[PDB]
């Protein structure tokens, strides 16, 4: 049932219907804001339960992203129910202080780490956040995402070698 | 005994001590990561009930403020226990992510400042955008005249935590 539950609030909240056009001239029917289920008061503890679920035969203690498309997600792991699990923000600048620069939060120097987003389309901002971890030294155990869009992210995360896992895929948003 | 415990957990994993250089040139005695407090299992839930209880005369159905520092608070208060409340992201440069603001009373959070112009900036842009700032909260105020600049715009300013929780 939440697997549903939060299935269908992503197509009404996230998959936004209305035509647009964008700077290149081309008209788009739609397009697919996370942020609108990520900040939202539902679905969000539903992501956060079963990203849970989903990475639950994982090793880590720290959960964290790129901002922005990562910090709902990774809170909403940190608020959901079960074992303690902190969290971090991976910046795109550097912070004025501490042996972290670029990571907001927890210290995740010899942590075990799962990295998240709500979506990639390509895996670029989930391959910063995990060589942002990696050069403070902190063990990336996988990558998780709530939607998988199939437009090659998988594939980038694992030919680094680790693990991808989504909650829902491109038939989960209608479509 | 919440209040007391979330006090302890900042000053824990939030007030570094030690002769420190700022981006200024300055030198502090200290400074304030917040974030580690705001990113912290137990102080975010911590964090969410104890901003509730402080706003419960408020009416507002969605919280947030500007990016990364409202982010942690404003899903924390989302998150916590209670009638139901949404969030949104103010970002620094399209400039309001999450949930609706327009036409809905909107309670505008911020971890910590000095200055309180984050707040401000946020606050903005939600008035831009025909939201209704009810008020901002705050994590920890810092003494340094954040309050007076928010209640300067006709806004009413609150706190969970202050300068003297921070031992200094």
């Amino acid at each position: 049932p939440d697997r549903a539950e939060l299935a269908e609030l992503v197509r009404r909240l996230s998959v936004v219907h209305g035509r647009v056009t964008l700077s290149s001239g081309r008209e788009a029917d739609y397009y697919v804001d996370l942020r609108r289920a990520t900040l939202h008061h539902r679905a969000s503890a539903l992501i956060g339960r079963l990203m849970r679920e989903l990475t639950a035969d994982w090793d880590y203690s720290v959960v964290g992203g790129l901002t922005l498309g990562a910090d709902p997600v990774a809170t909403a792991i940190m608020h959901a129910p079960g074992r303690p699990i902190d969290a971090f923000v991976v910046r795109k600048s550097a912070k004025a202080h501490g042996m972290q620069r670029l990571i907001e939060g927890s210290e995740v120097t010899g942590q075990r780490v799962l990295v998240v987003e709500d979506t990639s389309t390509t895996g670029n901002s989930a391959l910063t956040a995990v060589h942002a971890v990696q050069d403070v030294g902190g063990e990336v155990v996988g990558v998780a995402t709530v939607v998988d869009r199939a437009t090659g992210a998988a594939e980038a995360i694992e030919a680094e070698g680790l693990r991808y896992r989504s909650v829902l895929g491109l038939a989960d948003l209608g479509l």
